[PDB]
């Protein structure tokens, strides 16, 4: 009835003005700014793209194709329109396939968060995404390879008026399997080792970096003493000069308060290496890191480079059990402590790092692991959005009277309300954050 179109047609178009404000901005936002210009990015500019594609070309053609209950644009626009909403369909799921692969080569490289591929490689890449998943797209629609020979298709296709999907199963299990279920399955194989990897190379560095954080200018600690860096303290004197001081020796330069990265890292090796060697020359605390595995080492280094090797050493009856892999009591008396009480949030990480001699503590923690997070929600929620849709088209195919239209234009329409979703998801990154507010003048 009026008010249920009327309705459909208000929510319609705010799904094509959302999906194209917000993809025009994240495109906008990576061409704009050079901190944005990653390959990884320039991944999400072809993701964008086809979000675009598809709420300016698909989704308002489509909705104009529901309320008029008819295909007023022609035989032409008809197989066109279809043919430009596979490629993006397509052209997405392979892109973020291709982000899975980058990010798996990156994990398992030494240089660990950064891809191996340039921006050029990247680039060719992405242009041969689109010429590809183009060629399979339009050319067995174009050709007619996808029609069906019933006489309900033979009728649509020879009726202007007419552009309901009408496929022959060859073509709808064959495209489906190429152009979605191969790269999809792919990609959550791939991915879900680049998050285990992101678990498994977890190490002391990376959980310090998480602890004590980074600051390239002088601060105070929580017990108020100046510090810099990843928690290098720099003197339990109240004095800014004598921070100056200790720093400009440290450092072997006049900083004027001020490091670099590279020193900040510099300082943080000596610093991880000196708890080492401390644990290495204390009778109390040797015994007890002999007896640990990896992880629960970095457990102990990260108490140590806290709070000295002495500090811990009076931790005497948890260490006992940390040697008698007492696990859940040393745990208990680690809570009953100054430390506990002076760190609860550094302390229940490294406390629960002790029971579980697992990383799950540290989990997401790292901005380059959340950003591999991030990637995982595009990913996690483009296939939820579009694998409904995909089994039912596929189930249709076995048994050709399972669900009827009103079913099967809903999970379209989940599907394209995905390309409205990926632009308030890079709102994770603080990154993307900044340029928004930037571009939108907020
Ligand atoms: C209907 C069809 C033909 C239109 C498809 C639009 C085409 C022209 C778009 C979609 C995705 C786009 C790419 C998205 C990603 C990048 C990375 C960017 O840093 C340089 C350009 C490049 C490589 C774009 C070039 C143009 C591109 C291939
Ligand atoms: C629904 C409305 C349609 C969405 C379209 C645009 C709004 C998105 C906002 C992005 C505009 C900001 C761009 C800008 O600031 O311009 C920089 C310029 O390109 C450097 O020369
Ligand atoms: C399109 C969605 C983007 C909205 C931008 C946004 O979320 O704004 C930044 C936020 O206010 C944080 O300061
Ligand atoms: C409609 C399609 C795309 C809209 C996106 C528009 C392209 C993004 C604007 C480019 C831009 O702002 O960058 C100019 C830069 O200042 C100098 O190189
Ligand atoms: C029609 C969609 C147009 C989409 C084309 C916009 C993509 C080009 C782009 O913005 O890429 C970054 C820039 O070229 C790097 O400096
Ligand atoms: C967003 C796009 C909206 C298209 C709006 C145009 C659709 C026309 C309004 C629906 C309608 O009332 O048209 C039924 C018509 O009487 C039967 O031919
Ligand atoms: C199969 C689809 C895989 C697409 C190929 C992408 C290649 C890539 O991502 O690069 C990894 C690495 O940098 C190469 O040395
Ligand atoms: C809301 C949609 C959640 C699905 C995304 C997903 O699969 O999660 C990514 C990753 O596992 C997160 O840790
Ligand atoms: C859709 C409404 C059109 C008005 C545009 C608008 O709302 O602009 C606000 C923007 O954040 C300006 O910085
Ligand atoms: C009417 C056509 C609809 C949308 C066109 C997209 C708007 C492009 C704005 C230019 C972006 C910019 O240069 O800042
Ligand atoms: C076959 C799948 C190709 C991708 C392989 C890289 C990731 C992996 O080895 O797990
Ligand atoms: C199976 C269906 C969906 C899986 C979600 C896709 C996200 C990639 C998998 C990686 C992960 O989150 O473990
Ligand atoms: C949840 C998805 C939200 C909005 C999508 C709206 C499109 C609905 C079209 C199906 C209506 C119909 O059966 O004709
Ligand atoms: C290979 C492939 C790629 C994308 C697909 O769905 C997109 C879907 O919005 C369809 C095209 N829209 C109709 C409402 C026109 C499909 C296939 C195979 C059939 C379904």
């Amino acid at each position: 009835d009026e008010v249920w179109v009327v309705g459909m047609g208000i929510v319609m178009s705010l799904i094509v003005l959302a999906i194209v404000f917000g993809n025009v901005l994240v495109i906008t936002a990576i061409a704009k700014f050079e901190r944005l210009q990653t390959v990884t990015n320039y991944f999400i500019t072809s993701l964008a793209c086809a979000d675009l594609v598809m709420g300016l070309a698909v989704v308002p053609f489509g909705a104009a194709h529901i309320l008029m209950k008819m295909w007023t644009f022609g035989n032409f626009w008809c197989e066109f329109w279809t043919s430009i909403d596979v490629l993006c369909v397509t052209a997405s799921i392979w892109t973020l396939c291709v982000i899975a692969v980058d990010r798996y080569f990156a994990i398992t490289s030494p240089f660990k968060y950064q891809s191996l591929l340039t921006k050029n490689k990247a680039r060719v890449i992405i242009l041969m995404v689109w010429i590809v998943s183009g060629l399979t797209s339009f050319l067995p629609i174009q050709m007619h390879w996808y029609r069906a020979t019933h006489q309900e298709a033979i009728n649509c296709y020879a009726e202007e008026t007419c552009c309901d999907f009408f496929t022959n199963q060859a073509y709808a299990i064959a495209s489906s399997i190429v152009s979605f279920y191969v790269p999809l399955v792919i990609m959550v194989f791939v991915y879900s080792r680049v998050f285990q990897e992101a678990k498994r190379q977890l190490n002391i560095f990376e959980m310090l970096r998480i602890d004590e954080g980074l600051r390239l200018k002088i601060y105070k600690d929580t017990e108020g003493y100046y510090t810099i860096g990843i928690g290098h303290l720099l003197t339990k004197s109240p004095s800014l000069n004598a921070a100056k001081s200790e720093l400009d020796k440290a450092i072997g330069r006049n900083t004027n308060g001020v490091i670099t990265k590279d020193e900040a890292e510099k300082l943080f090796n000596q610093d991880v290496d000196a708890a080492v060697r401390g644990i290495l020359r204390n009778a109390k605390l040797k015994p007890v890191y002999d007896s640990l595995d990896a992880v629960r080492r970095a457990a102990l280094i990260n108490m140590v480079f806290q709070m000295g090797e002495t500090g811990v050493a009076g931790f005497t009856n948890s260490l006992r059990m940390l040697q008698q892999k007492r696990w859940d009591e040393a745990a208990v008396n680690l809570a009953k402590s100054r430390w506990y009480n002076q760190t609860p949030n550094r302390a229940k990480r490294v406390i629960t790092t002790f029971r579980t001699g697992t990383w799950d503590a540290y989990k997401f923690c790292l901005k380059e692991h959340k950003a591999l997070k991030t990637l995982g929600i595009i990913m996690g929620t483009f296939t939820l959005c579009w694998l409904p849709f995909f089994i039912v088209n596929i189930v249709h195919v076995i048994q050709d009277n399972l669900i009827r239209k009103e079913v099967y234009i809903l999970l379209n329409w989940i599907g394209y309300v995905n390309s409205g979703f990926n632009p308030l998801i890079y709102c994770r990154s603080p990154d993307f954050r900044i340029a928004f507010q930037e571009l939108l003048c907020l």
